[PDB]
């Protein structure tokens, strides 16, 4: 049957960014991988088995997968190679991806506005939204 969380599931491609640049910097992201990463262009592959779920981002840069279940804690290591501590929940329809190392943390919150699914990253003061479209 059904779940809230079906309205996330298929294959997406980005279709517009902003302040991702600032939002890199803001987490630590040195020049070289905030350039090659800001030029990529990526798939969002989300998919739903029982309680878990998978997102997978494809792009040149990087092909990345995580697969949790809301509200259990997983380590995941991101495209930019920090080692993280990742925590994933479903708020009012809303899925919130709290991200802590080295006594930091971002909050990536994914949703679904008409027929996008919206990004908005957050990191101290910091945000960027990137827009994805269905494939
Ligand atoms: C903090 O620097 C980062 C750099 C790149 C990525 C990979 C990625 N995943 N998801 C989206 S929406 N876009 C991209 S390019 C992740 C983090």
């Amino acid at each position: 049957g059904s779940h809230m969380c079906d309205a996330f599931v298929g294959t997406w491609k980005l279709v517009s960014s902003e302040n991702f640049d600032d939002y890199m910097k803001e987490v630590g992201v040195g020049f070289a991988t905030r350039k090659v990463a800001g030029m990529a262009k990526p798939n969002m592959i989300i998919s739903v088995n029982g309680d878990v779920i998978t997102i997978k981002s494809e792009s040149t840069f990087k092909n990345t997968e995580i697969s949790f279940i809301l509200g259990q804690e997983f380590d995941e290591v991101t495209a930019d190679d920090r080692k993280v501590k990742s925590t994933i929940t479903l708020d009012g329809g809303v899925l919130v991806h709290v991200q802590k190392w080295d006594g930091k943390s971002t909050t990536i919150k994914r949703k679904r506005e008409d027929d996008k699914l919206v990004v908005e990253c957050v990191m101290k003061g910091v945000t960027s939204t990137r827009v994805y479209e269905r494939a």
